[PDB]
């Protein structure tokens, strides 16, 4: 029943994720754009959300500062490739709760997540 905010570059994961987010009774706001992203997180008080490391109209590390300016440790998990992940492992490690790494199948991040609000950062 958590309220999760998801931006994915990759439309087919974006998709079929919220889809099955949505199956296990989560509540889901897809965006696809990172200043949408901002406003919604300042609106609405997120469970989790989910980014990939550039958000497009900017960078993950970012949206953190400014939502950081008002929502100091909100729950951000980090969802990308190995080489993306790696040359921002240090930053993301100062703003992100959990970081899982791409090519993932969906029904293992769905676990991972439910995971994350139980107090585990593994399944």
């Amino acid at each position: 029943g958590k309220r999760i905010l998801l931006l994915e570059k990759e439309r087919n994961l974006a998709h079929f994720l919220s889809l099955e987010l949505q199956k296990e009774q989560y509540r889901v706001d897809l965006v696809e754009e990172g200043q949408k992203a901002l406003s919604m997180a300042l609106q609405t008080d997120y469970d989790l959300i989910l980014l990939n490391v550039n958000l497009g109209d900017m960078m993950a590390q970012d949206f953190a500062e400014k939502l950081s300016r008002t929502k100091p440790a909100s729950v951000i998990m980090i969802l990308d490739h190995w080489e993306d992940l790696q040359e921002e492992l240090e930053v993301v490690q100062r703003f992100a709760v959990s970081y899982i790494y791409k090519p993932v199948l969906i029904e293992n991040l769905v676990a991972r997540i439910s995971a994350i609000f139980r107090g585990r950062d593994f399944i």
